[PDB]
Formats: structure tokens, sequence, C-alpha cells
């Protein structure tokens, strides 16, 4: 993918991963850069926009947890607006082992929910003209981080789910890959709760061992999408950019 | 584990795989075996507590998606008779791409809350005694059905979740595996619904290759239980009960 004037909608684009991917999007001279998140954050915006005034950048406030009728009413709107988007970003995550609900619901859930509301207009079987998705999972989707047992696992569900996404592309029009950093200095892994508080130091504990800045996952998060590769698993882990392989323990035959 | 006068608590016991694998748990001369399920089933009840009449069997109706609050407050009133459990057994899930919420909420929040639940009567650091888990997941966590990826991802998050459980005994006293049974010919798989109907014959053309019995399968879930292996993620294929490997492509170092 050559981003040049593109469509991107990116969900959760304002957290610390979010954010500087979207700097790196914003000099890709983006067409159109729609954020969906939480809560506004106006620095942000003015950053944002500061970085490459030539991007039209949008804001719309949007909480992965409503239902998907609401996701597809919004949806609708910017694609009635837009008349075409590109590629669609699910970035939203929590990390909090004590909100066992919350964190399943907007980390698997809602990623879920938003993708399967922008098949309502990618589609191709609805007369649409198919689309790129990009799933923000994690490494711990791979091998846990166990101390917060929950989080990880709402991952694995998402690594998962991107993989069977890529593989219904001949069907639906819509290709995905999945995004995984390993651990990046952001506000989700400074303090933290774990399961049961069965380890009350996982923060200080996880910290204590190489990461990397959310500008290097940034840089590297925007060569993944460039690479466009439907079916990738990328690791985003000390700040380099590798593809996966997933190990074929068994086999549908379908 | 030697199951000779043990108590087993055991989640969804009447479904297809559950009944035959119950079936072969009470030939084993158990103390107790409690069956907690969403509905009664009068006559496979009547059935088992005729195998082996000196086992006591109780049954109590029980939804996995009501709120861990309750779930602890029936356990309470198991645990008040009994005294001990030495085994509980997770295996509530349903197949219905249609139902997206549903089908996360039974299948991964609701094993995690029945297990948090339990974890009040049995953590070490409470002062209480351990135990032993067992969760009933599926080889599409490792490798999904595409054409059912919710189903299939819910499946990869309790993988997971029962592989960190596991990483944590050491803490909570609480050990754990997976079983993961492959195509095996229960009513679940019979006719079901694929997400966003990408293939409405997805179980016909499932039941088109090679699958097992669901007598096989509860064969080969008693002899999991009896080995007794904690961490160990047990495949339940084509009549055969194999220990696999977990492919370890990160590591969060603690
Ligand atoms: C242990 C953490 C971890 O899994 C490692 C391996 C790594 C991998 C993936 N992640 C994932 O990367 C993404 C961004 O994380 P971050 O580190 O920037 O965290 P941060 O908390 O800064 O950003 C969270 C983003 O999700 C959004 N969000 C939260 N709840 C939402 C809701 N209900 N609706 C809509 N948006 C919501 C916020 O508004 C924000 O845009 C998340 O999906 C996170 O799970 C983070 C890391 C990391 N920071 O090390
Ligand atoms: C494509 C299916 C698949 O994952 C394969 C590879 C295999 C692996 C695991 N499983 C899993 O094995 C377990 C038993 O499946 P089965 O084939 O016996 O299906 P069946 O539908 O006969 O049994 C479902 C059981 O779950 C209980 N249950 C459902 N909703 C509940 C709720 N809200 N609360 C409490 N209990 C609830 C039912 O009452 C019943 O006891 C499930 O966890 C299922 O996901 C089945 C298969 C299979 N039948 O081929």
């Amino acid at each position: 993918m050559d981003l040049t004037n593109k469509n991107v909608i990116f969900v959760a684009a304002l957290g610390g991963i979010g954010l500087d991917t979207s700097r790196e999007l914003v000099k890709r001279n983006l067409k159109n850069f729609v954020i969906l998140d939480r809560v506004e954050n106006p620095t942000a915006l003015a950053e944002l926009k500061a970085i490459n005034p030539k991007v039209n950048i949008t804001f719309h406030t949007y909480d992965v947890t409503v239902p998907v009728a609401e996701s597809k009413k919004l949806l609708k709107k910017i694609f009635d607006q837009l008349k075409t988007v590109d590629i669609l970003i699910n970035g939203a995550g929590i990390l909090d082992d004590h909100q066992i609900e919350r964190t399943i619901a907007i980390n698997f859930t809602g990623l879920v929910n938003t993708t399967t509301a922008i098949l309502d207009f990618w589609d191709k079987r609805k007369g649409g003209p198919g689309g790129i998705i990009a799933n923000i999972c994690s490494v711990t989707g791979f091998n846990a981080i166990h101390q917060v047992p929950v989080y990880s696992a709402s991952k694995a569900a998402v690594v998962s789910f991107t993989n069977s996404l890529a593989k219904l592309a001949p069907i639906t029009g819509v290709t995905a890959y999945s995004i995984n950093p390993g651990i990046t200095r952001t506000p989700l892994v400074h303090t933290f709760n774990s399961w049961l508080d069965v380890e009350p130091r996982v923060a200080e504990l996880l910290l204590s061992h190489p990461t990397q800045t959310s500008e290097q996952c940034g840089q590297n998060f925007v060569k993944a999408i460039e690479a466009n590769k439907n079916g990738a698993i990328w690791k985003l882990d000390l700040g380099t950019l590798e593809a996966i392989e997933w190990t074929k323990h068994w086999d549908s035959h379908i």
C-alpha cells in the first residue's frame, strides 16, 4: 500500500501507540484521517494538524462497547461523507485484570463488533468494494503475561479472529493482518492490576526487562501497513518488525 | 489423580461430550459428582445415577453468564455440603456466530468467572487448600474454523487463560490443564450459523472429513484427568490423546 491520498479510519488513534502511529500516518499524506476515540484530545489533534496541514483530520467520539447497530450508524455517515474508506485500524485496549467483563468487552468483543459493522459498507456480497483491516492485538496473544491472564486471553482471541478474517477475504473482499507490539512504554503499562492480585509488582517487574518506545512502534506499524500483507502476523518488538509463522496444530480441512 | 472417593464439580456435564465424559467418570467410584448445567435433563441425570448408585450425584441449575457474586453464592452452597472439592471441570459452550456477545459471554467470560469464583474457596493465599481445574477448550483455539471466527477466537482465549492458570499454580495452589477435542459427533456441530453467513453449509462441510465419537472423546478425557498434568494442553482428536507443545513466539521474562 501507498498511503498517499488514502482514507483511513483509526479507532483508538490518540493513545500512546495510537498517537505515535498517527504522527507517522499523517506524514504519509493521507487524504482523510478519521479518528474514532472515546474522549477527544484537542492537543493531539493540533499536533497532528501541525505535522501535515494537507491531511483532512476529523474526530468522532466512539466507545467500542456500544452495540453493533450504533457502530453501523456512525460508520454509515463516515462512508457517506467520504464515499470510500481504504483502511480500518482497530486499536482500542485496556489493561486491568480487576475489570474482567470490561477487558473482554473492549479488547475482544468491541473489535469484533467494529469489524462486523464495517462489513455492511465493505462486504463484496452486499455490493461493497472490499477493504483492509489492521487489528492491534499483542504478543501476549501468542504467549501470555500470565499475571494478567484475562488481558492476555483477550489478545489471544483477537489474534485468532484476525487470522480468520484473512482466510475469509476471498468471500468478503476484506483483508486483514495483526499488529502485535511487544512491551512498549505507554500509560497502559506503568501501573496496572493483576488478576486476583497474584502479582502486585507486575508493572515494576515487567518494565525491568527490555522495552521499545512508542515512537519505534509507530514507525514499524506504518511499515507493516505499507507492506499490506493479508494474513500477516506482525511482531513489533524491541524496535524491529518481523512476521511470525502460525503453528499448524490442527486443520478443519474446510 | 486417583478419582476414588473424590468430589468433582462439572459445569455443562449433560451435553454430548459432557455426558459421555460423565459416564466414564462415575465408573471411577467418586464420592460426589456435582453437575451444574443451564437446563435440566432428567433422563440423562437418572441414567447417570443408575450407573454407580454409590456415587452421590447432585444437579444444580447454573448459567455461566451470571455475575461472579452469584457463582460464589452457589459454590458456597456446594462447599458447605461437601466440605472439599477436588476438581472443577468447566465445560460450557455454544456454537452460533450469529450470537457474538453470547458466544463470548458463555465460552470465555463465563469460564473465567466460574474459575474466579472458585478461587475464593481454594486460594492458598487465603488459607484455602488449592485445587485442580480442567477446562474444555477446543482445537479451534489452536487453529480456527475460520467460518466461525468468533467461536474459534473465544476458544483461543480459554486455551490462553488455561495456560496462564497453570503458571499461576505456585501462587494460588490451583493447577490447570486444557482438554481440546477435535471434531466430535454431538448436536453442537450438526447445524450451526457462520459469521455473517460466510458459509451456510459449514456443518455439512465439516462432517465430510474424519471425526471421532463422543464415546472415544469421553474415554480420553478421563485418561487426561487421571494423568493430572499441570499445564498440559491435551488434544483429543480422531480417537487419540496427545499432549501438544506450545510454540514459544515471545516471552515476557516474568
Ligand atoms: C502488556 C501490554 C501489551 O499487550 C504489550 C505486549 C503491547 C501490545 C499491545 N498493546 C495494545 O496496543 C493498543 C494501544 O495501547 P497503548 O499502550 O497505546 O495504551 P493507551 O492506554 O495509551 O491507549 C489505549 C487506547 O485505547 C483506547 N480505548 C480504551 N478504551 C476504549 C473504549 N471503550 N472505546 C474506544 N477506545 C478505547 C484509548 O482511548 C486509547 O486510544 C491496545 O490495544 C493495547 O492492548 C500495548 C502493548 C504495550 N503498551 O506494551
Ligand atoms: C466446532 C466445535 C469444536 O470446537 C470442536 C473442535 C470440539 C471441541 C470443543 N467442543 C466444546 O466441548 C464442550 C461441549 O460441547 P458439545 O459438543 O458437548 O456440545 P453440546 O451443545 O451437546 O453441549 C453444550 C453444553 O454446554 C452447556 N451450556 C451451554 N450454554 C450454557 C450456559 N450459559 N451455562 C451453563 N452451561 C451451558 C449445555 O447445557 C451443554 O451441557 C463445549 O465447550 C464445546 O465448545 C466441542 C467440539 C465438538 N463437539 O466437535
